[PDB]
């Protein structure tokens, strides 16, 4: 089987990504962000707290013939940006773009902190990182993918993020229309349980390119692209008036620039990241002050190819035995 849908930016800054998925029976149609830094999939519900909901859609458990609830099951979660959620679990059939796994343990919020709440568009989070993630108790459940795997024509998924436009994640199948020259691979490490992969190296605008291992994770539910102060200051110090603010929490930039491109390193490929994708725009509504789209590593703690990155590129989630990562220019 394959399984094929279609994601979309959820505002004009693409903050974040949205894909439709059907849950229960009859269906239920809920806008999920798809997560490869997580595992879980949660959803708003009749079971949150009322004034934790607004304006998102909610999964009804009780409205859907297959929905089971998994007994004594629980969930909680916290995440980069110090947002969480928690619940219980339910069992229901899951459909993603054709797809359809039955069993999958789908999380129902009760609790969503205040950065949900305030986000309308987000519906839940469907994770694709490795299953070891789980925070499912005292029964760790499987992911959609893992789910999923032995039924696909092939054990992999793939993220095709637009910049300013909708894109695709596929299941079971690589597009070859969808990217330009060949995917090259690149190993892998699971053992912090997510897609962890080492860059080759980095260059800025038509720089050089510095050869250097960087260590980091393929994470479609980070916005920015994190990665080493010495990376990140030599990045910005091509950029008239750019400057760290520790009032606004990163680098900041004149919103009169333009903005140089940043290429990394795949092997000996390279994908670039064009300057504008690295703008996000006024840090408070009318300012001059736009935040930048690479930012330091230091705080968080591991190096994060978030969206800013994965966009410039077709990227390959290759889950055979030995998981590997894809990374094609497009
Ligand atoms: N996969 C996720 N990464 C998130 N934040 N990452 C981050 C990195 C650095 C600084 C701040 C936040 C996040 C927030 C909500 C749901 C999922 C995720």
């Amino acid at each position: 089987s394959t399984g094929s849908a279609t994601t979309t930016p959820i505002d004009s800054l693409d903050d974040a990504y949205i894909t439709p998925v059907q849950i229960g029976t009859p269906a239920q149609t809920l806008n999920l962000d798809f997560d490869t830094g997580s595992s879980d999939l949660w959803v708003f519900s009749s079971e949150t707290t009322a004034s934790e909901v607004d304006g998102q859609t909610i999964y009804t458990p009780s409205k859907s013939t297959t929905a089971k609830l998994l007994s004594g099951a629980t969930w909680s979660i916290s995440y980069g940006d110090g947002s969480s959620s928690s619940g219980d679990v339910y069992t229901d059939t899951v459909s993603v773009g054709g797809l359809t796994v039955t069993g999958q343990a789908v999380e129902s919020a009760k609790k969503v902190s205040s950065s949900f709440t305030e986000d309308s568009t987000i519906d839940g989070l469907l994770g694709l990182a490795f299953s070891t993630l789980n925070t499912v108790s005292p029964t760790q459940q499987k992911t959609f993918f893992d789910n999923a795997k032995a039924s696909l024509d092939s054990p992999v998924f793939t993220a095709d993020l637009g910049y300013h436009a909708p894109g695709t994640y596929n299941f079971g199948f690589i597009d070859t229309t969808a990217y330009t020259g060949s995917i090259t691979y690149t190993a892998v490490s699971t053992k912090q349980g997510f897609w962890e992969w080492t860059s080759t190296g980095y260059a800025v605008g038509s720089g050089t390119f510095k050869s250097t291992s960087i260590d980091g994770i393929a994470d479609t539910g980070t916005t920015l692209l994190y990665l080493p102060a010495t990376v990140v200051s030599a990045y910005w110090a091509q950029v008239s008036g750019a400057k760290s603010s520790s009032s606004v929490g990163g680098y900041v930039f004149p919103c009169s620039a333009t903005l140089p491109s940043f290429t990394f390193g795949v092997g000996s490929a390279r994908i670039v990241i064009p300057g504008d994708y690295i703008d996000f725009g006024p840090i408070s509504t009318g300012s001059s002050s736009c935040f930048g789209g690479i930012q330091s590593s230091a705080g968080i703690g591991i190096n994060i190819f978030g969206d800013v990155a994965l966009k410039a590129a077709f990227v390959v989630f290759n889950g055979a035995t030995t998981p590997t990562l894809g990374f094609a220019s497009k």
